[PDB]
């Protein structure tokens, strides 16, 4: 199951000290709160409650100049037949070459007769994309005319409607990694890098993918530069996880050769799929210290 992760792989924090902690320094808690609170609402695919949190996603993101297309498509699922998802694709560049892709799924599962809210899976993870937006609009500026720029994505239908299996889950993922596959719109990925499952204590994050490997190792390295400057209020462990095949919104993509970073914690939450995974089990010094690392990490890569 596990290896440590080996030297070659290493690669450490790159920007400037001045320049960490001038951008280590910039936060929104307010807004991170707000913005959790706003997508924290029973949100199952077809039901008001999910245009709702589809409309504040996408507005939230249009005010900040972001080019933001929705891609709107019909599939059957069990139970509830024919739905209607929604997949959103941000972008700071939309004429840009390529792109980092940090991602999350806004869908909450529908469990009949339980309001169930999914704050780790996945309203936190979306929130941590609204507030990087919102915490480092001057800084993501110049990507709005590069050619490598930045893109929010945000799954729809990630959670299955009766079992999760290969045709019950993942609907908004699979329709997409499709989509791009036959628009030739798939290589344009660095990386698809996928929130999941955050929020909760004591998170403990491992390198799922070899040909990653390297960029999850700047992640661990932001991590350690931030507790070295006590600027957290640990999670990345130097080590992979082979043959865990855990399922998600990347599948499709990484079936396809997209290079996934899979920001989801081992094991999940104990409250993972339960009513338990709602507004009080989300720990907020964990909350934004991860919200801190992972907008870091966007700044080491995109510059
Ligand atoms: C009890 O913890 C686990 C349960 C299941 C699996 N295996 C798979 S294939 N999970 C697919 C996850 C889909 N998903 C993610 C978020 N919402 C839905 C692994 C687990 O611990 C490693
Ligand atoms: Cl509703
Ligand atoms: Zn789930």
């Amino acid at each position: 199951e596990l290896v440590d992760i080996p030297k070659i792989s290493y690669n450490p924090s790159e920007l400037s000290e001045p320049r960490f902690l001038e951008y280590s320094n910039l936060s929104d808690k307010l807004h991170l709160r707000e913005a959790i609170d706003k997508i924290l609402i029973p949100r199952v695919v077809g039901t008001t409650n999910h245009s709702i949190v589809r409309e504040y996603i996408v507005q939230s993101l249009r005010d900040l100049d972001w080019d933001v297309e929705v891609n709107s498509f019909h599939d059957h699922a069990p139970i509830k037949g024919k739905l209607h998802f929604h997949n959103i694709i941000a972008t700071l560049n939309p004429n840009a070459e390529r792109y980092l892709v940090l991602s999350a799924h806004y869908d909450s599962k529908y469990m009949p007769g339980v309001e169930f809210l999914g704050a780790t899976d996945s309203a936190v993870p979306a929130a941590m994309l609204l507030n990087l937006a919102q915490v480092l609009q001057e800084q993501l500026k110049p990507l709005k005319k590069s050619k490598l720029s930045l893109m929010l994505l945000f799954f729809d239908g990630e959670e299955a409607f009766e079992e999760w299996g290969p045709k019950d889950s993942i609907y908004g993922a699979r329709h997409l990694a499709k989509k791009w596959h036959h628009e030739g719109k798939l290589d344009r990925i660095d990386m698809l890098v996928l929130l999941d499952l955050l929020g909760a204590p004591d998170p403990a994050f491992y390198s799922f993918f070899e040909n990653t490997e390297s960029w999850y190792m700047r992640i661990q390295s932001v991590e350690t530069r931030l507790a070295k400057l006590q600027l957290l209020e640990r999670y990345f462990q130097s080590q992979a996880m082979r043959s865990s095949f855990i399922e998600d919104d990347h599948i499709p993509f990484l079936r396809r050769n997209v290079p996934i970073l899979h920001l989801i914690p081992v094991p999940f939450p104990s409250v993972w799929h339960t009513p338990d995974d709602n507004a009080s089990v989300i720990d907020y010094a964990t909350t934004d210290n991860l919200a801190l690392i992972i907008r870091l990490f966007a700044l080491e890569y995109l510059l």
